[PDB]
This record gives C-alpha cells, structure tokens and sequence, in this order.
C-alpha cells in the first residue's frame, strides 16, 4: 500500500485566496463569506513596521485604501475591522465558492497542509507539523504572507494557520485566523528568535507504528517500562514529555499492531539511549515526527482482532 | 526561505474526479470536456482478474452498463471505447469544471502530484517521482484504482498517470492518459517485477542546489572534479549516470546558485561514502531524489498557477 | 406502553459462555451440547496474523493445548476440527445448559441482541443491526472476540453472530455460527475498510410506524406513490430498496395504522427532501433505522380493525 | 470500540421471575430465598383499583388465595405479609438459583437494567435512568406489573425498583423492593402527574467522556470557564444543577481522558444554540443522559458480572 507524507487536496482553500493591495504593499487574503482575511501587516511600510502603532496606522486607512482581487475581479471593501494580528475586508459580495469551514487553534505537535500563495495565486500545498516552540519548518518566499495552513474533516475546512513572518534560523511564525500568534512573536521589526526546538515524541511513535505495519520490526524489543521513567529520559534527548492523552490518541495504533503504548516507549528509550547504528527505519535515516497517529491510522488502514 | 516536498494546487484536478461503477467494481475516472477515462479493468469482476480477454469482455457490454457518477448527480454514458489499457466513456456532458490540459507521457526521474482519490472523492495529494523501474513509491489503498498523476504550467495541466495496480513490493505501476503502462507491465494479475530501481543522480544534485539557496553548505567541497569520476563510484553507490544533456538543463541552478557540477559530485561522493553523520541537509539526514532542476527553480522563486 | 430499544434476556446465552486460551491468547466460546465454537485466530500470535496458513496452525495444536474454562471447571477437549472462520473444540462434558438453539444467517437490516462477553464473563447486553455492508455498530473491547448475537423466538436461541474483529471506523466484523464472514471481510492483518454504508428503509418506514401509534403524526401527507419512483429517491438518500418482500412484511403495521406502505413511503421521501424543520420524531432528532417493523409490532402490539 | 445504550446480563434476574395469581389479577413477582415480593396491588381486582383500603383486602386473604408458579411448578404460600407498597409470600422453597443480592433506593439520574416480564416470563431487558420527576421512561404492556429493576456488581444483584403503573403521559411509576414509591405516586386510580423534567448534566457530561474515549472530538470548544455560569445556561435548555461532589466523582474518568471538565459544558451551550448542524456524537444527534460515570467506565474497560 506504501506510506508517505501527504498534504490535503487544496481545492477548498484555492477557491478562497485572493489578493490583498494597501499601498504599496501586496499579500494573500482568505476570502470567507462575505469577509476577507489577512495579516494587519498589509497597512505598513518598512518603515511603519519599526514602531507599529495599528491602531492609528487603521483609522488613517478607509474602505477605498483596499484593493482586494479575486482574480480577474474587484471587490468592493465596504467596511474594515482588526482582530488581534489579522484584518477583516467586508466586501460588496460573498464568495460563491465558501466551503463549510472552522477557525480552530491546533496544538504542539498536530499537522495541517500549507497552500504557498503569491498574488493571491496558488504555488504549492505541502504537509506540515506545529512545532513544540510554535514554528513551523515551511517553504515561504516573498509575498507568501496570508497564505493558510489547514485541515480537512467532512468536507469542513479547519483553517488552523495564517503565515505573518519568516525567523533567523528559516523557520516560519504566524496567527490563527483569529489573529493570535503561535508563540511569543509579534508582527514588528524588533529582535526576535524562536526557542529551542524539541522532538513531537507521540509523533515519532506513530511513525514507528507505522515502521511495524510497513515490515521494519528490528527496533521492537521484548521489555516494557512506567510513563514517568520515559519522560525523563525523553527530557534527555529533547523529545516532549508524553501525556495520557497522547497514549489514549497512541490506543488504535497500539490495537492493531498487538504492541502496547508502553512497550513502543521501551523500544524508542533503547533506540535514543545507545544512539542508532546507520539504519533507515520505513526509508529515513533519522527519525520523523511531522506524522501523527491519526495521520498513520488514516494511511494504513488496519484493522484489530479482539 | 525553506524546502519541502511540494505538490502542484490540485483543485483543477479534484474538479475533474468522478466514479466509475462497472457490475461490482467501482474506481475513479477523470472527467475532461464530455470524455471519462479510467483503467480498463473496471469491466474485469473481483473474481476475474488472473488472464482477461478485455476485446471480448467490453463487446459484451453497453452503455447502460456503465454508472458514472460526479458527486450525487448520474452522468449518462452515450459511447465506450478502450484506447491501450484506459477505458474512454462519452457522456451526455461536458464538465463544466475541464481546465486548460494536455497528456504527456514523462520519463523515468521526473515528478508529479498524485490526487489519490476513493469513490470519486479526492482525500489526498503528494508529490512522485516516476523511478527508474518505472514503478512509483505511492500510497494507495483498495478503490484508488483512476487516481491520477499531473504537472501544471500556467492555466494548463498535463495528466502523465492513472493508477492501475500494485506489486508484490508494495510500489505502484500505471500508464500514461493513452493507456500505455510505464515499464514492462500488464493489467492482469501474474507474476511481474521491475526491482532495477537506482537513485536519480540528476535530481539529488538539483536538491544539492536547492540547499545552497536556503543556506545549508556545510557539505560543499572547494576542490573540482570530472564526469567521469562520478560514473565509476555512482554505479557502487546504486546512482544513475549523467549527461551533457543534464548538465545543459542545470544551467540556470549554476547561474544564481553560481557552483560547479562536479564539486557537488565531489561532495555527494564523500557524504555517500560515509554518512554526514549528525549533520542534515534541508533537515534530512538521506540524499533525496524526487526533486528536478525545474522543481527547485519553481518553489525558490515562487510561481503561481492560475 | 412507551417504545425503546430493548435487547432480549440474556440468561439462555450466559449460560454457554467459557473462556478459550490457546498459548498467549485468550478469547471468548460458545458451549452447546459438546462442542465450544470460537473465532479460529484463537490459536494464532500476533505475528501469525500477518500471513495466517489456519491448516499448518491447527495441524500443529494438539486437544490438550486448548484450555477451556467454565468458570471453576477445565473442560477437556477430545477433539478439535474447523469449519470456516470458526474454530469447534469437541469437550468430554455436554453443556447441560445447553437450549434448545438454532443456527441462522441474518439477512442486512436484520437486528439481534450483543452479549458483550470477556474472559467467557458477560458484560452486558445491547440491540443491534447488521448493516447494510455487513458491519455492526457495536461495543467491543480486546478480549471481546467470541461474543455471539443472537434472537430468542420460543425459548429457542437463534445465533447469528460471532465477533472477529473491529474496522478503522470503530464498526466490527464478524461471522454466522458456521464461520462465514458477514461482508468482504478475512481473519488476516491486511489493509479491510467498510464500504460507504446506506439506510434500512424498511426499518426507517417501521420506525415511522411507531412514531403514529405513539402520537406523532405531523409528517404524514395526503398524497401516495408507485414503488419504483421512491426507490430512486431512497438512492439519492443513500436508502436501501424497498422489495415486495419488505412491503409484505410492513402489511401488520399498515393495518394498524390504516396508512398503506406505499402512504408512508410518500412522507418519508417528502421528509428525505428538504429533511425536515429541526424537531424530534418519538424523541429522536435522526431517523432510527435498527428498529424492524416485527420489533415494533412486538412493542406495539396494537389492534387490526377491518 | 463503540459506544452502546448497554443493559446488565439479566440471567441472575430471569431465574427470580415467578408468575403470581389473585382471582382474576396474574402479574410478575420475584423469588429470592423463600420469598416472594410482587405489587399488592395484586389482591385489587380489575374494577377495585379506584380507592382501595390494602389492609382490609389482605385480612380477607389467606395464603391458598395465592397462586404461585416457577415455570410449570405450583410453589406453595406459607405465610403473607404487606410492607409499604409491595406485597411478601413467603414459599415452602428456597428458589436455587437465588443470586447473591440487595435491596438499594436509587436517587434521581442513576441508571439500572428493567427485565420486562409477562406471565412470570422475561421477553426483554432494557437501559433505563430514574428520571428528576421521579418517572421512568418504559416499554410495559399489559401484564408487566412486577418486573424488576437492577445493578450488578461483583456477583452481587442490587434490586432497586418494581413496576406498579403507567401515567397519563405514557410513562412508568414504581417503588423500591421495600414498598415505597419514588415520586409522589400511590397504588390508587387517582388524577397524579410527573411534570418535572430537567435533563441530567452530569450524565450528559459523562456521555461527551464517552464519546471522546471512543474518537469523536468534533464537537469540543477546548476553553475554561466556572461552574456558577454553566448553572445560570444550563437552567435556561432545562438542564439539572451540578455539584462539587458530581465534579470529584467525574475525578476518575480525568485520569484516563487526561481533559478538563468546564469545556464540555461550553460545548453543550454552543450545540444547544447551534442545533449540531447535522453532525453527530456516538452517532447521536441529541445529547444523551442516561450514562452514569460508572456506566461509561464499567463499558469502556469491560468489567463482567460471575
């Protein structure tokens, strides 16, 4: 059957960007109802960004001040309005093509698809995690800002991300479509620096979950250990602490495979404490954490016996 | 900044998927102007799929035979024709959705996005590559069978894949929209393999280039080389040979990029021979493959499809 | 007199359940005169789910290498044999327990009682439906397999089921008491998926049914239809046909009533378009569909006038 | 998996049931050690139910006035006694397959299992909840006066309820197995009504518990909020206080769920306002509130009754 790293189809979301002018400065929008969405950065010059006052930088702005397209054609805005760090268009038409969508916040460790936009142009949908530090590791350029991360349930898109900003290490920040920023970063030009970075570890047992349904079962030992004694050893290696939560989400993929949430954390404590030999586990040489258990469950399509 | 796995915006695709009932048997075909194709084997039954007479087994079929259905509306089939190993429907409508298109048939070490489809519904996209043996490393379950492959320039998408089977290995084969298979197989259930799989120099040097451009060097080396070195330890090391043809089409990735072809073979020869070893590229410890020259120019300069 | 769903009287079943451990594994038996039946998996690891050779696996268990409890007393098995998917394990001792018992096949849309059992001890006892696509919508835990269903008709127990497994969706899979899966389903660990599930009409028009003899009578119309033209709406709803046969079986109730199938069948394709203005039927927002028209004739047991 | 309205195993309870004749007046009785419990609305015959002086009938009663019988077997009455509403035989025989059991008084929200019985025969058991206005919601014919509600625990029958009457409205009204009703009900054809009717928080709380331990998460609004709010919202959709005791109660379900207890009700004011939207919990569209915490926790870790 295979497994790989795959991204949502991104038509829903395709049918919502268009694209974003206030002055001289272009970005993405994401066109929900009858409202247009994008960071609040659209307002500022270089120059505004040093010291931003939002509020002002606004009541300066009217309707006109936007120019918003949706391709070949104009909207008219007929009202503007700010929450948090992103701004909300109310424009002349509702977009025909809305999807039945959410605004969700999504934590630490959950994957969502990224349709990369230029000009309110669809360039590219890939597969992504939230990091524990609240980055994502993306592929942004230049005008990518407005451009959304989400999910897809029942033909019910979870808007779940909203690009603002790129950090010194290449890694990405940006809001909820609430305008709320994952981590401690804020949308002016001042010093700042994502936090050191840690491994998802329910992730990585995922992955190795889905290592045992695909034929790779050299790492599983007969051993088993205590939630608390793994944590510490996780806290070791820079891999994030594991909650019951994160075992009962672990509980499908443990029924299948036979292997007990527990008994994986076993085999995952040897495999980090001696380090790894030059061994590629379901085709990769280090260990992947951007799959999570209900990403390898909808893959692998197993079932368990009772 | 970044690099990812990047698939094309498939929404012009989803457009197009439909399903296709056959008695029992139900898979996925794509809907252009007032033409649905899918694999022939819709005609074959669970039972028979050991050595079929296709000729045979679609003379005996008409068109109410066939139910194909895009979401909840019936579809009416007004002719059915079989071109190689694709089955071509007419129906009474042309869809309203058909995008700019064109068929090409791609070669061995090239890429393109599937739109894995099940019952006519779109429920995942990922970016392939066509491998040597003329199989790819998918990720398909029961009723993917139609899924299609696609590249997009401009408003145009070339189709270069349908899914028609899976090997004994677990890697997919499938034909061009003509119905041609890529490599030396055949829609029948038999003993057949191509493991003459080899990594695809061509692309792991353009993935070299693409790290460059986002800031990783550390792997480069200062001292120059000739092709011919590459030939002799690529063969050991399971890679592809080079051509001047490559090289002439690496020639933009050696202008802004600026770096010589046989100094990054120089530098892949070393990290082959012994693992980079706790340093990663692009945040992979493996060589990947499944990038072309055009793949990398594409995602580090942005370009939208309309 | 009120309506609710309601499970037959366990008793009669209790009193054949025992616990069946071959090695490691450990599932429940059905006792009936000197034979135990339980799923064949039984005598299978976790490993040998992954390509089970059943013929090999039995050859090589012995009688003495089946351990079978009822509760304080071993039962010594004398003979062991397999039929299908059901493993039968001949004992010295006739269950003297044992009621008068049937084996039957159910049809979809067909319900029984679930004696959710562990380690050969009942845990409770639940109504429910097999589906459409030969699933259940049950409760089941590890260690459930070899739970039974079952109907009582005349102080004779009619088995029909016997878990084996559960499926992606949380819905399980399981065989009649000769071994047969219900479905396209196999005791292997392979990639299974329920297909696209549809609605009992006949058990929706029987819920109907109750809901007028229990004071809600808004939906009906004063219109009829032909028999062919709802089945084509039910199609649209994703409802199964309605055969003479299901109409025949409607007549009791009918009767009742005063209101002809083909009546009902009318509101309830009116109450498919549009669905209806949110409210409760017999106190359900959803129409109930594992209530057959004999189930309710059986709650109901109203008068005939003629 | 799976989430069931699940009964107890009634076989404890069947082996009690007993049929009990005075004149003309047949109903159901229970047979534990050597005696006998039934409504004493047995000595009231079809016409006498108006206004009845109980104490005056009985005195007019000796024990051959009493037929008893255990299937085919004549069960001769020694001795009869009258305690509050219910009436005692006592039998020259100890019923063998007395289980071991108590008499408890259950409070409002608490759920047992009834064994609806007819002619001393058990043809069904049922999931039931002691309603606030002290009612149960039931399925009785003619002919179910004397069928018993209960728990189990260990193999220990807790008897908590026998069916007296039907209400004007259709539901049900019963005494513990010491002769005192619940509610303000008595065994005289007067003018008596429930009216009340809230629906059970923390029951409804448990079924969300439920539903997230089986994988439906849609619904959540992963907020905090305080107890006094949810009060004021909760009166306002007819729905029961809650209590700091009900909050240490739902303490045990916390450590397996590893989830907070102020967001659930959020949740259930938001689904109250927004009608669920077509999409559904434990395939229920409406909130259920007969699930005890006990209830969820004794089915999702399958506890069973010897």
């Amino acid at each position: 059957s295979g497994f790989r790293k795959m991204a949502f189809p991104s038509g829903k979301v395709e049918g919502c960007m268009v694209q974003v002018t206030c002055g001289t400065t272009t970005l993405n929008g994401l066109w929900l109802d009858d409202v247009v969405y994008c960071p609040r950065h659209v307002i500022c010059t270089s120059e505004d960004m040093l010291n931003p006052n939002y509020e002002d930088l606004l009541i300066r702005k009217s309707n006109h001040n936007f120019l918003v397209q949706a391709g070949n054609v104009q909207l008219r805005v007929i009202g503007h309005s700010m929450q948090n760090c992103v701004l909300k268009l109310k424009v002349d038409t509702a977009n025909p093509k809305t999807p039945k969508y959410k605004f969700v916040r999504i934590q630490p460790g959950q994957t969502f698809s990224v349709l990369a936009c230029y000009n309110g142009s669809p360039s590219g949908v890939y597969q992504c995690a939230m990091r524990p530090n609240f980055t994502i590791k993306g592929s942004f350029l230049n005008g990518s800002c407005g451009s959304v991360g989400f999910n897809i349930d029942y033909d019910c898109v979870s808007f779940c991300y909203m690009h603002h900003m790129e950090l010194p290490t290449g890694v990405h920040a940006g809001t909820d479509l609430e305008g709320n920023f994952y981590g401690p970063f804020v949308d002016r030009q001042t010093a700042q620096a994502a936090g050191t970075d840690t491994t998802i570890t329910v992730n990585v047992l995922a992955w190795l979950y889905a290592a045992v349904i695909n034929g790779d079962r050299w790492f599983l030992n007969r051993f088993t250990t205590t939630l608390n004694d793994f944590n510490l050893v996780a806290m070791k290696y820079n891999y994030e602490p594991l909650t019951q939560d994160h075992v009962d989400i672990l509980g499908p993929l443990s029924a299948q495979t036979g292997i007990a949430v527990l008994d994986m954390c076993a085999s995952l404590k040897e495999l980090l404490q001696n380090g790894m030999n030059g061994r590629t586990i379901l085709g990769s040489a280090l260990l992947e954490d951007e799959f999570t258990p209900f990403d390898v469950v909808r893959q692998c399509s197993g079932v368990t016996f009772q």
